[PDB]
């Protein structure tokens, strides 16, 4: 690896990649943040996966926090830190003040944490450190220049041991100062800011790395959760592109269709569904899920509109039993309201599913649902999110977009995804004599042929049945087409007076 | 109760932000939807004819079925008009039904079939010479059938 | 923040009444709502026939239109 | 026919039922004078009408 710093690993869901490698051993990165932001557990699960994937023993000092609760809260995550603690692998240092205390202890004691610190790492031969909150201890009654020197004196002994310390510090405003006294940023080699947007009354963690003295790493903020597993970052940047592309081909569930697409649709590849309300976008999905189920592959169903209930009584109308799907161990249906967290945590629990269920097929009915709200650069960054993961997996994607403006619609976008989609389908209302027609389309198809025309449809307990098209309209995308005819008695099947039978026989 | 109706939630939209308000809504649909309540919901479209989306902030989608209304200006003239646009789990009707108001209620008759651009609230009536083609003359190729 | 546990995150907006302070977590209900395909009518007959029979009971109809088309009405 | 005429129209009445039509009206020094819907146009509403002139059925 090209980079002239040694790095090591965090072991943290999308950190060293971020930091492209880890944190530089041997020098000291500040993590800090807002409140609630995740600093003492990014340290906490620092020192960790340094222990349960390294066997580097660690040392971490609490300054505010009790040495029992840095144990009771890590078992949140399933960490038995003190089976650790017991082993010797992890020595927690206790310098948080007392609740008898007297006043004045912040410099000398810096000369002494130094020395206490240097015994443990020196006992427990410890790799990594964690210092916990160091803003607390000059919270006594301290000011910027002794507060440069003091961090100072302990980052650089510190770093003579060859200890690769983390740094915690607390900050109020999210974008203004790094840290408190606005100097913790400048003795570090590295900083690391955690932030907690607020924007809509929801809240979005990011992580981001403002520097890293010697190397390169990722710019910018990057979404984070923290869940039971600890912090997970998503470096919906570091996601390159170098999908594998087949020219395999699957079922949509409806025949006719599949013709329209020179075969039925690639395997690798993602399906947008577009068309005014009530066009019948969720049908084609559950015909899509159905058919991928009645060949005995996996598939997962993210509804954001209809219930789970409601999902299966419309699915059942139209034919297709989904009560069995789920029983058969073939389909499974998520179902969630998107005004239920934002993008960041969607995102992930999309993945979640994904991973624990494996599915060769998936289906999110209404993206522009998720777009509710949310501000089309977090939208646009969360499709290419879901979109990206489904695309280097082998999982074709059938995305559902339901167009604000029913007739006349001028884009089948209208957030404007149609480059990140490889093929798309688009529905449609259709005015004729005054009555409101669906007709499909196929609009695009990256590596096929598809059929060129849009033809109309019609709906029944049976299905989505593709007619023929209205060769005899102009305006036809319009919504109220016009008539001009040039033919339409031709031929086809003349031969007037008694044609038919009835219900007799025939 | 066994039934809900709020009259223009398009009335409560004022003022508030759309969120809120799109907000507001799933607020009291999924109790709906849970309580077992059947609820008809109220929404004004800012624009007479041509609206070209029936909502505003978007709502649609948090909805099952959908019954529009929308004047069309015939001969002069300022009549209603109702289309069930969408059902979910239903067949429902696709035709655009024209209806009076009086001291009765409503009566939907027929479609305006022999129209076009209808959506639009001004049509383009159209039956210059019907679906009985220019053959309205037969042709005289009947000449042929009565003799003495 | 809860240390050691999880939790909501976001704002809530509750309301201080006469029962005390109650609030609506208005992302935490749910997308699990019953259903079945029991209809029931409108009040308006042949409306109930462009339907397909009524409007299901746990369903949202929305009525919608122009200033005067006579959504009050239905 | 190149010139700016009127037209009045009770567009709602909340519990009455007034007129469903167009009428023309003019102004003069006696007030407004109502007259007759144009039910031989289109498009009165977009204000830039357009005649029909139907050629009847056409025999
Ligand atoms: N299992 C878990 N699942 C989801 N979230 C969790 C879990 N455990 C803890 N959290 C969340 O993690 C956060 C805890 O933050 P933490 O104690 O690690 O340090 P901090 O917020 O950076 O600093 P401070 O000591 O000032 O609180 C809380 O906001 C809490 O909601
Ligand atoms: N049993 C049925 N028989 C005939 N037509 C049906 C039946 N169920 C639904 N439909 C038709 O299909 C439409 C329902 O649309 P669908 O459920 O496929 O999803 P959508 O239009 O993509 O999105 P949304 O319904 O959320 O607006 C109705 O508008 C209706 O015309
Ligand atoms: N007794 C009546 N006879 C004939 N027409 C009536 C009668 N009452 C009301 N109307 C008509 O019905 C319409 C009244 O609208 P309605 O009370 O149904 O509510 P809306 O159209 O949904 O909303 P809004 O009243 O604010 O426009 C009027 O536009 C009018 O033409
Ligand atoms: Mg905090
Ligand atoms: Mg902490
Ligand atoms: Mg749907
Ligand atoms: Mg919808
Ligand atoms: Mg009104
Ligand atoms: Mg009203």
């Amino acid at each position: 690896e090209h980079q002239a710093i040694a790095k090591m690993r965090t072991m943290i869901e999308g950190f060293d990649d971020i930091s492209h490698g880890g944190l530089p051993i041997g020098r000291s990165t500040l993590v800090s943040g807002t409140s609630g932001t995740g600093k003492t557990l990014f340290s906490i699960q620092f020192l960790y996966n340094g222990i349960i994937e390294f066997d580097e023993p660690g040392v971490f000092v609490t300054f505010e926090e009790t040495p029992q609760d840095i144990i009771k809260n890590a078992r949140s995550f399933g960490w038995d830190l003190a089976k650790l603690v017991d082993e010797g692998k992890l020595f927690i240092l206790d310098a948080s003040p007392d609740p008898e205390g007297q006043e004045v202890v912040g410099g000398f004691d810096l000369s002494a944490l130094i020395e206490r610190i240097n015994y443990a790492i020196q006992k427990y031969r410890a790799r990594r450190v964690s210092i916990d909150s160091v803003t607390s201890v000059f919270q006594q009654y301290d000011a910027s220049s002794v507060v440069r020197r003091e961090l100072f004196r302990l980052v650089a002994r510190l770093k003579q041991i060859g200890a690769t310390t983390v740094m915690t510090t607390e900050r109020i405003e999210e974008y203004g100062p790094i840290a408190r006294y606005g100097v913790e940023e400048f003795v570090s080699d590295n900083v690391v800011i955690l932030r907690n947007v607020l924007e809509g009354e929801r809240r979005r963690r990011t992580l981001e790395i403002l520097k890293l003295r010697g190397t390169s790493h990722m710019k910018g903020e990057y979404p984070f959760t923290i869940t039971d597993h600890g912090i997970n970052i998503f470096p919906l940047g570091a996601m390159r592109l170098t999908q594998r592309s087949s020219n395999v081909r699957v079922s949509s569930g409806v025949v006719r269709l599949d013709e329209m697409c020179g075969g039925g649709f690639f395997k690798d590849s993602i399906i947008l569904a577009t068309g005014a309300t009530g066009t019948g976008k969720t049908l084609l999905v559950s015909r899509f899920v159905e058919n991928a189920c009645a060949n005995k592959e996996r598939a997962i169903l993210f509804a954001y509109e209809e219930s789970r209930a409601q999902l299966l009584r419309n699915a059942y109308s139209w034919g297709m039993d989904f009560e069995e799907m789920e029983r058969q161990n073939l389909l499974k249906i998520v179902c969630a309201y998107p005004e239920s967290a934002g993008l960041e945590d969607h995102l992930q629990i999309i993945k979640s599913e994904i991973n624990d269920f494996k599915p060769a097929r998936i289906a999110i009915d209404s993206l522009s649902a998720l777009a509710r709200g949310v501000s089309n650069n977090a939208f646009r960054q969360f499709v290419i999110g879901v979109t990206g993961y489904a695309k280097q997996e082998e999982i074709t994607g059938l995305f559902t977009n339901t167009s604000d403006q029913f007739m006349g619609a001028h884009s089948i976008t209208d957030s404007h995804i149609a480059e990140i989609t490889d093929t798309i389908i688009l529905l449609q209302y259709v005015e004729i004599r005054g009555e409101m027609s669906r007709a499909i389309n196929v609009f695009k198809m990256r590596g096929s042929w598809h059929d060129k025309a849009i033809r109309e449809f019609m709906i029944s307990d049976k299905g989505p049945d593709i007619k023929d098209s209205f060769r005899n309209f102009e305006r036809i995308i319009s919504g109220s087409p016009t008539r001009i005819t040039v033919d339409e008695k031709s031929e086809l099947s003349r031969i007037v007076r008694g044609v038919q039978e009835k219900g007799p026989e025939s």
